[PDB]
C-alpha cells in the first residue's frame, strides 16, 4: 500500500503553513513545490525536524520539478502573484495556472485539486480546462475562508464558540462576495432571535457583513508585509481533509455549476458537500429576490473576466 | 504548587469507566473513579493507567471507595444510582448522600448529573449539595440531540458536524425534539424537504426514533444500556467548562422564570463556560412547541413535589 | 470510487467495543463489529454511531452477525473466543472458522489476533487463513510492555512516553520482560539505580508485577478482564499499519530462523508499517535472557504440536 | 476561573508559528507581543479567523505594550537579532533580554519563562537575573531542537519512526553542542546493535552527529532568507505543554546547575524533567571521560561569554 500524497504547488507562507498542518494531522506524504530554487527544500527539512517533536514519521519533501507531484491524491495551488484589485491579476495568473494544469494532467490526473490563486473563480476554470480533470475534482478555496471570518466576528460579539456559529459566504471571492446574514444561526437558532433578546443589533450585523468583505485588506494593512496565511491555509486543509477522509462536510467552495442558481458552465462559490469523490453535491439555497440579485451580480463579474480572458489568445 | 485539574466520577459503571477513558485520552486532568463496590474501581483505574503508556500520556487515574478522595475536584460527574417509580426514593437518597459529600469535600466543583429521572435527581442533588445553581446541571439534551443529529445526518448523507439539532424539556418519553430548528450548516431543514433530500414523513419518524433511542439500544444489547454516547456527552460538557469553550449545549439547568418555569431544572439550550452554566438561551418557541415543553415539565414538577 | 479504510472487529465483547470506539475517535476508518451473538453488536454500533455526533465525526459503524460484511477489510482484529487446556480445542476451532472466512472475504487484510493462548492461536489462525505470514500477527507484547512501562514510570515519576521497556517471548506466565533494555529517553535504567531514583529490588518486583498484571486486574474487578489497555494496544498496531508509521513494537510474529526459532509465532520486537510486519529485530540477548526466551517457547511448541 | 495565558515576546516567524500551535492544541489564551507596530495585531486577527476552521474559541491578541502580558502562565521569548557567529550577538541581545526580564518581573512574575534568543545559555542567565524569578522557572530551548534533528536523521537512515528513536544533545547551543551517540537507542535498544546487524555504519553515525551540529546553517543556506522556525517553535511548545499539563517529560534544556556535572551557578543544556512546577529535576548522565571533556569545553565557552558580559557595564 501507499500513503496519501499531498502536493502543494507554491511553497510560500500559505503553502508552508498547509504543509505543517498536513504534518501535524498525519494526512499523508507532503511535497512542497516552488519555482524558487532550494527554498522548498529548506522548509521541508525544517518540517521533517518538527516531525520528531510531534512523534510522527510524516515524509515532507521539497522540490523545484513538477515530476515529484506524480501520484498526488490532493493538489493545492498557491502559485501566482498576490500583491485596481485582484481581478487585474487575471493575465499573469491565468498563464501560471495553465502551466500548473498541464503538469497535473501529465503527472497526477487522479488528484483532487484545490485552487487558492486569484481571481479564484476564473483560475479554477482555467485549471480545469488545462488539466482535463473532471469538473468535480477541481474546486477553489474562498468561501470557507470568508465564512470563517464571518463566523468569528459573529461569535466574538455573542461570546459563544465559533463552533456553534453557522454562517456562509457565497459568490465570487473579492468585494462582490455575498455574505448571507439571513442564514446565520447559533446551533440552528436563527440569529434574528438574538437581536430580539438583545445580544446583537441589526446594525452590528450589518457592519460585520462589511468587515467580512474587507477582512483580507484589514490584515494586509496591519501586517505591513504580505497577506493572511493562517486562516487561508487552514481553510484549504479542511477541504483537503474532507476529501481524504470522506467526511461529507458542507462547505462553501468555488465549484462547477450546471444549471443551479440559473448558472451554466461556470465555477462560482456555493455551498457544496465535499467527500471521498470530490464535489459530490451542490446545495441550491432558497435565495430571496434581493439575495439572488447580489449573487447574480457576482456571477456577471466572473462571466465578464472569462470573456476578458476569452479575447486574449 | 501548580496542580492539574481533578475530575471525580461518582459511579464507576459502564458510563463511569468510559468517561474515565475519554478524560485520559484527551488529557483533561487527573481522574478519580469512585464507587461503593470494593476494588472494582481500583481495577479499572489500573487498566486505564496501563492505557496511558500506549497513549504516551502522563494521566493519573485512581480508583477509590472513599468520598474523601474527591476533595478539590474541579468537575464531578455522577452516575451513582440503581415499577420505575419504585426506584425514585432509592435514587433520591443516593443523590442526597452524594450532594452532602460534594458539599464537604469539593464545594467549588462543577457538577454534572446523569442519574435518572434526570431532571428530578439533579434538583435533589443541587439541594443536598448547597452549591450555586449555575454550578450543578444534568446531562441529557446533549445525548438526545446527538441521536437526533445522527439520524438526520445519515438520511441526508452529510457529516453530523454539519447538522444542528436540539432536544429540550425533560429527559424521557416526553422529551421535545425541535424539528423546526434543525439546520444543515444553518440552512433550514425545510429547504432539504423541498429539494427532495428528505420527506417530512421521515422527519416525523426521526423525532420519534430519537424519543425511543435509549430503549432501542437496550433491546438490541440484551443486557445493559447505552454508554458510549452518554459518556461522550457528559465529557463534552466537562470539557466546555474545563477549557472555557462557551459551547451552546442543551442541558438540564435551573430556571428562574425563563420559559415560564421557576425553581426547577429542565433541559434548555445554554452556554457552558469556565464559570459553569453561564447563559440560558430562551428560544422563541411556537404555541405548539411551548405546549409540549410545558407538558414535559408537569411530570417533573409532580415527582419533585411528591418526593418533597 | 475512493473508499475509506475498513476495520472489521471479529468479536464484539468489552475489548471489541472499546476498540471500535477508539477507531471512531481517531477516525481511522469504517468499523464493522462482528459477533455470533444476535443483535448485541448492532446495538453497540448504534450507541457508537450516536457518539460520532458528539465527536463531530462522520465515522461509519455497523454491527453484524454475518461474516460476509467483513469483505474488503484492510484490518481485522480478532477477540472471538471463550482447566485452561480445556479451552484449547474450542478456541482452535473458532480460529479455523475465522481464518476460513478471512480467506474468503478479505484475503488482503492485516490481521491482528488477541485470543489466548495468543502465540498458539495466531499460529492456528494464520494456517487456516492462508494469508502471508507478514500479514498475520498477535497482540501481546505491546500490552505487556505498556504495563512494564507504566510501573517504571510511576516509580521514577516520569512520563510513560519517556520510558522504553519491552516484553518478549510468549504471552503468559513465562513472558520475558527485559529489565536490561529499559531506558529513560535512552538513558540506561541502571544509571537511575546508581543515582537513587530506584532500587534493583524494586525493578525485580516490577518485572513480576508485569508478569501477573492481567490476573491482578481480574482479582480487583471481581467480574471480567482488562480491556482498556488491551484495546489500545491492538489499535496502536492497527494505526501503525494503516498510516505506515514504522513503529518498533513487540508483537507475536512468525520467525523463520531468528532467535533460533523456525515456523513459530512468538513475541519479538518488530517494525510495523504499511506492508505489515516489515522487519524482525534480532536483539543481542545474553545467555540468561536467551534461556528465558527459549523456555518461553517450549510451552508454545508443545501446544502447537499437540493440537496438530 | 481563568484560562492559561501564554505570552510570546517576539511575533516573528517562530513566534507566529508558536501561537498557531497554541491555538490548535487549545493550550490557552495567546498574546503576541512585538516592537513592530500593528504587525502582531495582524497575525492575531488571522489566527483568530483560523479558530473558526478548527472549531475552537481560543483567544489570540496582538500588542505592542508589555502590560498585556500581565498574568501570563508561560512566556516564550524570541526577541532579539538572529542574523563570527551567534555568540557575537551577546551585547545587543543581552540588553533586549534585560528589558524583557524587567517587564516579566513587573507584569507576570509567576510565569514559566522559555528563552530561545541566542547566545541561548547566556541569555537565560541574563533573563533570570533581570526578572528575579526562581531559577527553576527560567530555562532555554535548545536541546529539544538539536535532539529533534539528531532523532530525525537517525530515524530516516534506519527507516523507523522518530517516535522510537531516543537521542540527546547537551551542552551549549551552537557549534560547541555535544550530541551523545552512545546514548542513542531504538525503543531502548542500543544503536550499537544496529551497527552489528548492518542497519547503519559507525561512519554514518559520525556524519549524522556533524550534520546535527550544522543543521541550523544547512537550513539557512537552503532557505535564502531567514532561519528555521517550524522545528524551533514546536520544540518550545513541547516544553511549554510539559509545564502546563504537568507531563513530567524528560527533555534536554538549558537549565540552572548547582553542582551537577561539576558546574556551579550556570545555565547549560542538560537532560531535565519538566513538570507543573517548572524544571523539577536535573538528570546527571554518567558521561565517559571523553564526553565529559566535550561537555566541559562547552561550559568554558559559556563561562567566558558571561565574563565578557561581566566587563561590559
Amino acid at each position: 500500500n501507499k500513503r496519501p500524497k499531498i502536493s502543494l504547488i507554491g511553497s510560500g507562507m500559505i503553502g508552508g503553513t498547509m504543509a505543517y498542518l498536513c504534518a501535524l494531522k498525519e494526512l499523508g506524504d507532503v511535497v512542497l513545490f516552488d519555482v524558487v530554487k532550494n527554498m522548498p527544500q529548506g522548509k521541508a527539512l525544517d518540517l521533517s525536524h518538527s516531525t520528531s517533536v510531534a512523534d510522527t514519521n510524516v515524509k515532507v519533501t521539497g522540490t523545484n520539478s513538477y515530476e515529484d507531484i506524480k501520484g498526488s491524491d490532493v493538489v493545492i495551488i498557491t502559485a501566482g502573484l498576490t500583491k485596481w484589485s485582484r481581478d487585474d491579476l487575471l493575465p499573469i495568473n491565468a498563464k501560471i495556472m495553465k502551466e500548473v494544469g498541464e503538469n497535473i494532467k501529465k503527472y497526477c490526473p487522479n488528484a483532487f485539486v484545490i485552487c487558492i490563486t486569484n481571481p479564484l473563480d476564473v483560475m479554477v476554470k482555467v485549471l480545469q480546462e488545462a488539466s482535463g480533470l473532471p469538473h468535480n475534482k477541481v474546486c477553489g478555496m474562498a468561501g470557507v475562508l470568508d465564512s470563517s471570518r464571518f463566523r468569528y466576528f459573529i461569535a466574538e460579539k455573542l461570546n459563544v464558540s465559533p463552533r456553534d456559529v453557522q454562517a456562509m459566504v457565497i459568490g465570487a471571492h473579492g468585494d462582490n462576495m455575498v455574505p448571507l446574514p439571513r442564514y446565520v444561526t447559533v446551533n440552528g437558532i436563527p440569529l434574528q432571535e438574538f437581536i430580539k433578546k438583545g445580544w446583537i443589533t441589526q446594525e452590528e450585523i450589518d457592519e460585520i457583513v462589511e468587515r467580512t468583505r474587507n477582512a483580507g485588506g484589514e490584515i494586509v494593512n496591519l501586517l505591513g508585509t504580505g497577506s493572511a496565511y493562517f486562516a487561508p491555509a487552514a481553510s484549504a486543509i479542511a477541504m483537503a481533509e474532507a476529501y481524504l477522509k470522506d467526511q461529507k462536510r458542507v462547505l462553501p467552495c468555488s465549484c462547477y455549476l450546471e444549471g443551479q442558481y440559473g448558472v451554466k458552465d461556470l465555477y462560482v462559490g456555493v455551498p457544496v458537500v465535499i467527500g471521498g469523490n470530490g464535489v459530490e453535491k451542490v446545495i441550491e439555497l432558497e435565495l430571496t429576490p434581493e439575495e439572488k440579485e447580489m449573487f447574480d451580480k457576482s456571477i456577471e463579474e466572473v462571466r465578464e473576466l472569462v470573456k476578458a480572458l476569452e479575447a486574449l489568445d
